[PDB]
């Protein structure tokens, strides 16, 4: 059919939290890719021309739940996506729907599989963790996470979500350093400034490894 995959029951947190179904298949018109989210049979999202409108896309750890993980992508036009895949659930539905064997075991086949369909369709999806890195920290009050990628980044999930390019940093300084940890400061090129509390100090060697 017109469909490449879907996962029923994703749990999406941006730009909306829902638990959906996610299509990906090829327009009917031009045979460019697509990425829908919708509930039951309503498109609650869509994005269109994914070989275009896709800016960057990964799966990234979810802290201390292995049996999840994220798929994190940011577009240009709709109509940051953030979803949790259960490994577990894709793994029985990719079976059930002749996409893997029936006596694969590992979640990475999952990855792997999707990974490809991406790029036959003309766009690429990392997968950092398969060097980098995580950890938790704080912004203001709310806790959340740093993942350190090759080339960015990230600060999620909580509205709002941080994207920095690991170019676009111009210092980082470090404060606050309490018996267990210490707090840092990113200052990107553009002046603006972003404070983490509450990182552990076992993380600083890898952080300024990083930045340097």
């Amino acid at each position: 059919t017109n469909t490449i995959f879907k996962l029923e029951g994703v749990s999406v947190l941006s730009p909306l939290r829902k638990k959906l179904d996610l299509v990906f298949y090829l327009s009917n018109v031009d045979g460019s890719p697509v990425i829908t989210l919708l509930k039951g049979n309503d498109r609650e999202l869509s994005i269109y021309q994914l070989n275009k409108n896709i800016k960057m896309a990964s799966f990234l750890p979810v802290p201390e739940k292995p049996n999840l993980i994220y798929l994190f992508m940011t577009y240009t036009s709709c109509e940051p996506v953030v979803m949790t895949l259960n490994k577990e659930n894709t793994l029985n539905q990719f079976k059930n729907l002749g996409l893997l064997d029936s006596n694969v075991t590992d979640f990475e086949k999952c990855v792997e599989y999707i990974r490809k369909q991406a790029i036959l369709t003309g766009f690429k999806i990392s997968n950092p963790f398969v060097n980098s890195f995580h950890l938790q920290c704080h912004r203001g009050t709310k806790e959340g996470t740093l993942y350190f990628l090759p080339d960015h980044i990230i600060f999620g999930f909580k509205k709002p979500i941080l994207l920095f390019d690991a170019s676009d940093i111009e210092s980082i300084t470090y404060s606050s350093i309490t018996r267990l940890t210490f707090n840092a400061s990113l200052v990107t090129k553009d002046g603006e400034k972003y404070e983490f509390s509450m990182i552990d100090q076992t993380e600083y060697a890898k952080i300024d490894d990083y930045v340097k």
